[PDB]
């Protein structure tokens, strides 16, 4: 596997976590219960700590990094889509980060936000809870409905389930 | 290698296929004759089936996935560029998907289309044959010329050839 | 590791280089002193040669490729950010390529340029030294200040240092 200890800092991974063999986890990284990191994703905890909250998933090729003074915190029940890039930011509980979305240092995404695929959130930007954030540079286009939020959570919960399926039914050929 | 069987579903790969050691193939995936999947690419067939048509290539870091009710079908002679992301869509024969392009569920790209680098095709969008599709959200900017189409195909055919070269002349150091 | 010889062409890597185990280096590739290639990055030297200048870094998931007649040359002291894609272009000394930025064939980036995250530089575009290049298609928005340039270099130099730390303190778990 690609789980690495850097210096004296070794990842803290809950047993229930699914970490794909090609998912790189380095240094100061905390992966909470029911979280999952997929193929090709990389979580490099060499500067500030990086936390992936319980029930949260980090999909294929997503890259999580930080810079000094910019810890990366992903709250519980969050989906980080394929190829996304989170850099030293804060993601609120229940949010969904779209495919290839880019979020830079100091950015703060509130609870239940949906960041659109291909969006780019610049450094220091803050967004209120339940916001649909689209564009590059991204901005709040409107508030999400109960349905939007419920579908986002359904996807995230589905991944928390898929996690167990991959842990017990995935066999190399 | 990173070829995985998920549950009872194992990938169907034609012997002529080139699958890079770091290319992840999981579950319900069909890779037809002369297709090729490069380093870091991931094809996750855990929901709907994913088919890569004969003579088609999936370049470095591209990620192919689907959601229930949204199978991913890549027709023959198609090029999927580096870092692209295809999610539950349909790609017509002879097309070219640009670098980092993103195509979401239910999108349908006709035959001989060229999707520009960095474009974003939203869910459900459909585009006619021979279209040059650019933007995010992407749209048809104009019809491609015989030359445009011929150059696209030349690239794809070149990859079908490069496939054999890598299968027999690539040696780990 | 993922260092590959293609045909008769084998990578030329300076001993001081840090090459992550999952970093793919193939064929005609030259990695100069103090350069570093991170997890999931791929440098495919199967067409034209690809050179990574001394003290330059190629971050997670970045993909470097070329096409015939389009060599890829990355000058010394350059930072290529996470998930960037450089295709047959020329990057001037002291520059910084932002996260997920895409630069296509024949593009020329002068010395000390900063390409913004998510930008897309089309084929053949040329940009003068000390330019802040943003957008897709990207363009020069303004000249960088001494500070901007100095901070860019600080990041790149920091990576040249981090390189040694990973070479001696990174241990698989
Ligand atoms: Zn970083
Ligand atoms: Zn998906
Ligand atoms: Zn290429």
């Amino acid at each position: 596997m690609t789980i690495y200890k850097l210096g004296e800092n070794a990842p803290s991974i809950h047993e229930s976590v699914f970490v794909a063999d090609s998912a790189t986890i380095v240094g100061k990284v905390v992966l909470e219960e029911n979280a999952s990191v997929w193929f090709g994703a990389t979580i490099r905890g060499d500067n500030e700590p990086i936390t992936v909250g319980a029930g949260s998933n980090v999909q294929e090729g997503a890259v999580l990094h930080t810079d000094p003074g910019c810890p990366l915190t992903i709250a519980p029940n969050v989906t980080v889509g394929h190829q996304a890039m989170l850099h030293g930011c804060t993601i609120g509980e229940g949010s969904l980060i779209g495919i290839q979305a880019v979020i830079l240092n100091r950015a703060v995404i509130g609870r239940n936000c949906l960041v659109g695929a291909g969006a780019v959130i610049t450094e220091g930007k803050a967004f209120p809870d339940n916001s649909l954030i689209l564009g590059a540079p991204a901005k709040v286009v409107r508030t999400l409905s109960d349905e939007d939020i419920a579908r986002m959570h359904m996807n995230t919960k589905s991944y928390a389930m898929r996690r167990a399926y991959f842990k017990e039914q995935l066999v190399r050929i």
